[PDB]
């Protein structure tokens, strides 16, 4: 059945929420190891702001350790831990 | 507390979570209008597969009507009802 305009409007609005995140694109610079699992969830900015002309960022953050397991193709693995950053609180800014 | 690896590892695997989704997104042919909110939290598969050539795929669907604000800019504004796809099964597949 419909859920009701207040409903979607707040459990839409500009929070953060748990986002399964590519370990490379926290890893930019990464190209020796691969890693199990390849995405990590994390709490993130993510919705909509009462303005099309803003967008939901971060005003604070913090990081988790987290297990993971590193491979090097064709030599080894290992678990080991990395840091991530997660979002703590948002608010709508200028895109 | 460091987050442990198989504790990781089952949560990042392939299955449905909630996802803000934009509704232009979903609906480009809806040029005319502007929505509130502009984003709808709807079950999407989301999180990895670990093997690069798998990807997380719903093979199971179904929709939702929810109650969104439709705006003709300066014009008028009312709420309707709008149906939205989610995902109920995932699974990994091949690209």
């Amino acid at each position: 059945e419909v859920v009701k305009f207040m409903d979607v409007y707040q459990r839409s609005y500009c929070h953060p929420i748990e986002t399964l995140v590519d370990i490379f694109q926290e890893y930019p610079d990464e190209i020796e190891y691969i890693f199990k699992p390849s995405c990590v969830p994390l709490m993130r900015c993510g919705g909509c702001c009462n303005d099309e002309g803003l967008e939901c960022v971060p005003t604070e953050e913090s990081n988790i350790t987290m297990q993971i397991m590193r491979i090097k193709p064709h030599q080894g693995q290992h678990i080991g831990e990395m840091s991530f950053l997660q979002h703590n609180k948002c608010e709508c800014r200028p895109k």
